[PDB]
């Protein structure tokens, strides 16, 4: 009946909205802030400084807000947005504040059982990290990306918007927006046309993206050559600009 | 010491046989039925509608009977047989009743630490799912199959009786009965002759199965041509019929 | 306030040093011995016969000292040294005493989330097992080895001192000291020069080891031929002797 179970431990410094639910044997640690409509299951460990937004769901056996591995006492933070689902056994680490490297998760994400979000990672909105996906640290996952079960992501990799990885992919380089990748080591296969159609992209945009993939991957061009050729299409289609920008911001080279 | 620990939470609608043991801080949810001689460890989450048979053992940090990912309020079920061992951290999801697709586990299975059994999967008898094996959903695992640690199985795949996967195999196609598969992506290597000898298969049946593997994999035959060539041997040896039948029922093609 | 939380369960046969901390809902099982300065987190399961040394930290949802898979009642043990960190969800199994095959962990090790240490495994000092690394059983990990996230190790493998595995590596053979291995199946790539520099190895020692790698992997020599050509260098440099000794004691062959 009581929203906060009497068997839960709520640190005196934690700040909760009035309707937050916390299950039995859960720990809401010092410096944890939890927003309206959030439901914390039983057996959850929350550590701070962490901000959890509204209408989130965190399942049993999760450890959210764990320590970042420059100096002792350096402020760190984890920020989670709204309408996220964090399934059982998920581990999420905090990130450093002063260098703008906090760990941050946006809205409407689904982080499935035993997934791992390493320190300083940034997840956008509407992403899906399937069971046991592991982000080593400093990984950027843009909107609508889907990482299938047991995908591994090397530190500093960028996962483009609407990209997709096959199960067991081992990502060591950047994944451009819309690109589908598979295997260990991951290799580019195609584009996520299915995702584009579900998102309501025009047939013209999809056609421009199919041509864009060919320019980058099938016409023997260098990254510099491909970027120069994409400028025109990118200026005309915002979806092609999303693709072009992801190749431009690749620091680890692109997955091929 | 009381069989049902006073620190566990037992829903009034749960039905436990008189000798059932439940450890501290476990939750036995509504519509969970537990049979004679079953031992639930501490820190277990059981959710229903779920039926657990006799003489099972469920270890700590497991979540058994989690929600399946057509309509709101559709009755779903999980059925577990007898003499099974579900180790720490295992996750098992329920499945839909209406279409006869509930999640089902038979008898004498060993489901090792952090293994995942996705919605609508069906496991037979005497199977071994090693640490972190993950069945995406709608997977059928036939009797005596052994999936080595960290094996990944794509949705709708069928794992044949007495088959074997090496550690870290990523299975995207059906695995015929007796076949040994390895790697990411999985590739067929041989037959599990060691398993046949442990089961007491005759020298004649083993010989016929060795010839059958060659018909399918080493003589350039198409699946259709292979199935016709095995017809005679399958009528004479029930074990060859198991192999032929697994290739016949392969909807995603066979692992090569 | 109290060092042993009143919500923890301490078996009457367990032996703890006076200053041991045990968090809420943790179970310190029968025949568990815990040394000075060790901190057991909440939701931890410790099973014995197990010895845990001094200044260790064991995190939530870990199962340490679980049963090993000759006869019923054969004495089995797990021994952990000092200054180790065992992160969330780690599973560590005991090993047999009679044949001197107990599971042993030395000092200053870091065993990261969901790692698995199988029965009869031996971990030295200053090792790092990254998230979800799994040692099947009977694995020997020598000092300073680093196994990246999701590394899988086959039973009976030896991981040499200062060696390194890339994320998702599937190790089926021995890894010589200082060697870097990657992929599924694992392949030798180079030497851990970064590790050598962190240990303050001389310029001569770092150069003799680079020469040693070439003798074994780049000059078309057989193992017996390579061991002969290393004999002179091993006599002058103790670090080359460590490399030579790991190749000489390889029972499953060397990773190539
Ligand atoms: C074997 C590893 C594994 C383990 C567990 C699950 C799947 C696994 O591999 C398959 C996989 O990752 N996907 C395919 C699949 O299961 N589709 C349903 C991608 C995927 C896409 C979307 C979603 N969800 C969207 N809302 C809820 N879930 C789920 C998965
Ligand atoms: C590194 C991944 C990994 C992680 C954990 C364990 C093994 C792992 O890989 C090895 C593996 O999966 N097997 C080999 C092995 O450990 N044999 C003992 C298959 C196997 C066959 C049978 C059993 N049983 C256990 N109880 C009864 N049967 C266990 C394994
Ligand atoms: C995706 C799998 C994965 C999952 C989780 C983490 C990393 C993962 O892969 C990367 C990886 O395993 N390493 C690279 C890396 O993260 N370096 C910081 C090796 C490594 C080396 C040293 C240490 N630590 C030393 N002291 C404390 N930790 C950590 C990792």
């Amino acid at each position: 009946m009581s929203l906060i179970d009497p068997r839960a431990i709520i640190d005196p410094s934690a700040r909760l909205a009035a309707d937050v639910q916390v299950g039995p044997w859960s720990i809401v640690g010092a410096e944890v802030e939890i927003g309206e409509g959030t439901v914390i299951g039983p057996h959850v460990v929350l550590k701070g400084p962490t901000k959890i937004g509204k209408h989130n769901r965190i399942y049993q056996f999760s450890s959210v807000g764990e320590d970042t591995p420059k100096y002792k006492g350096e402020p760190t933070r984890l920020v989670i947005g709204d309408h996220n689902v964090i399934r059982e056994g998920v581990t999420i680490h905090r990130g450093t504040v002063q260098d703008r490297a906090e760990t941050t998760i946006g809205d409407h994400n689904l982080i499935m059982a035993y997934a791992h979000i390493g320190h300083d990672s940034v997840i956008g909105n509407h992403c899906i990290l399937v069971n046991n996906t592991a982000l080593a640290g400093h990984v950027h996952v843009d909107d609508w990306a889907i990482l299938s079960g047991y995908t591994l992501v090397h530190q500093y990799c960028r996962i483009g918007a609407h990209s997709f990885s096959g199960m067991g992919s081992a990502i060591g380089k950047d994944v451009p927006a819309y690109v589908t990748v598979f295997g260990n080591p991951a290799e580019a296969r195609s584009m996520n046309f299915e995702g584009m159609r579900r998102r309501g992209f025009s047939s013209e945009a999809i056609h421009a993206l199919r041509r864009a993939y060919k320019v980058v991957y099938r016409q023997g061009h260098t990254v510099e050559e491909a970027l120069a050729e994409l400028a025109e299409s990118a200026a005309q289609f915002p979806e092609v600009a999303v693709f072009r920008d992801s190749i431009q911001s690749a620091t680890r080279g692109i997955t091929r």
